[PDB]
């Protein structure tokens, strides 16, 4: 039989799972936990993300669609947070606007438990192993086939591994290695400050202009999103900081732990004291207890390749990155689907040989790496342009938004299909 192991159950490999059921893919999905958790944070999906989630399955973007929220419409305006003018009452100054962004097929945010919990009602229980921690994977000496070990003692065998086990990643470590220049994640400078509060609250405070749509405010070494979420009735706020010192490091398995500090109240408070009115007053409405989440990411030590013989990474495990340009999570879903379509094809086959399901996972390799790599350094820039790290944006604003539309035209209008149908092309190949 031709057998797919899953390791992590998060979005990446949720997804992927609802793919490979519907495609009659036999898998398992090893989890760590005793279940998938609640943690509540909030994910945005941008366009190709949703066509990869309708192209696994229609039922994954349903799960996404029934829990997600948006403003009205796909227009995001870009101002100047410093150089709003007019007065210290947001309610009658006139934002600083350098210029609009337009979402072709809009973005959604969701909280991650909400859609985890949507997506794990179309996978079967038989298909869920919980308290399988994945400690190693080696090859069997008869079969040649893998055995992941679990620190619980037990084995399992399967045909490919795919590690969908997140941003600090076991099979990664098993491909790659755990010394101190080992591919990893590493502090991306960038703290997130994030809140929602009652829309008619911010409106009072704001007026109704400013918060009739999504805007993004640039300044000198912070950036903030309000984001107004309509069928929730709330003000999405979301401040990122710019921090040139280390992040502390925890000796902790929990990711919370590892990257969530709580945060004084003064941070945020010191971060935009050279900001604006509206961007003061949003920031004045974060809870004077707050936590603080420092982004990590795989820019400056990136694996060399996704797949290695019978296991490859998926995810936060293989490309984790800044969230600049919209979640990295919608990435974990463009390479659900390529693996998904793979997969398929080596599940219809009479034998597949080790040699053919290291040559698949490479062909998904392939596929996703180049792209995979440029959104954690397009992300990475688009933070640094939000900050003015090497420029005054507000001062450039025709040449900022030449530089953020294209970007995210790349990012956002990507050839889903061409994608699926170039690696069934490469995988002929080889
Ligand atoms: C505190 C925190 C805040 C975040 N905030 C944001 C945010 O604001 N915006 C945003 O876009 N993203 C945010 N993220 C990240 C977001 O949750 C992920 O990008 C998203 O879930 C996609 O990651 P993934 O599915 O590839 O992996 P993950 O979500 O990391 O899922 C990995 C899964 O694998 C399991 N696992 C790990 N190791 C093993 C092992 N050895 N054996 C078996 N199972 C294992 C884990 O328990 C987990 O279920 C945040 C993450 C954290 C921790």
């Amino acid at each position: 039989p031709f057998e797919v192991a899953i390791v992590g159950g998060g979005i990446t490999g949720l997804a992927l799972a609802v793919g490979l059921l519907k495609r009659n893919v036999s898998f398992t999905i090893y989890e760590r936990a005793e279940n998938f958790g609640e943690l509540g944070v909030g994910i945005t999906f941008t366009p190709n993300a949703q066509r990869a989630m309708e192209a696994l399955d229609p039922c994954v973007l349903q799960s996404f669609t029934n829990v997600a929220s948006a403003p009205s419409g796909g227009t995001i305006n870009f101002v100047d947070g410093v150089r709003e003018q007019g007065s210290e009452d947001p309610r009658t100054s006139t934002a600083a606007l350098l210029f609009q962004l337009h979402v072709k097929g809009g973005y959604k945010a969701c909280r991650r438990c909400d859609f985890v919990d949507q997506i794990v009602q179309h996978i079967p229980k038989d298909c869920v192993q919980y308290r399988k921690w994945l400690d190693s994977i080696e090859t069997d000496h008869e079969s040649g086939r893998a055995v992941l070990k679990f620190r619980d003692g037990e084995i399992a065998h399967a045909d490919v591994v795919i590690g969908c086990d997140g941003i600090r990643s076991q099979v990664r470590a098993s491909m790659f290695g755990t010394d101190e220049l080992c591919p990893r994640a590493q502090y991306s400078h960038q703290l997130g400050y994030r809140g929602m509060v009652p829309l008619a609250q911010a409106t009072a405070v704001l007026g109704p202009e400013k918060t009739s749509s999504a805007v993004l405010h640039t300044g000198p070494g912070a950036f903030v999103l309000t984001i107004p979420l309509a069928e929730v009735h709330a003000m999405h706020i979301e401040a990122f900081i710019m921090d040139k010192e280390e992040w502390p490091e925890v000796q902790t398995s929990s990711d919370s732990k590892r990257y969530v500090l709580p945060a004084t109240r003064n941070e945020a408070t010191k971060a935009f004291a050279e900001f604006g009115p509206t961007v003061r007053s949003a920031v004045s409405m974060f809870p004077e207890k707050l936590e603080k989440w420092a982004v990590f990411d795989m820019l400056e030590a990136p694996v060399p390749t996704f797949a290695k013989g019978r296991v490859c990474l998926a995810g936060d495990a293989a490309h984790a990155s800044t969230p600049n340009q919209g979640g990295g999570a919608g990435f974990g879903i463009e390479d659900a689907l390529v693996l998904a379509e793979v997969l398929a094809v080596l599940a219809e086959a009479p034998n597949v040989s080790g040699i053919v399901a290291s040559e698949a996972l490479a062909v998904y390799s392939e596929v996703r790496y180049e792209r995979s790599q440029w959104l954690v350094r397009s992300s990475r820039r688009t933070g640094e342009l939000c900050t003015w790290k090497d420029r005054d944006w507000g001062l450039a604003a025709e040449e900022l938004s030449r530089d953020i539309i294209s970007r995210s035209h790349q990012l956002w209008d990507h050839d889903t299909a061409g994608m699926v149908s170039d690696a069934l092309a490469i995988l002929g190949e080889r």
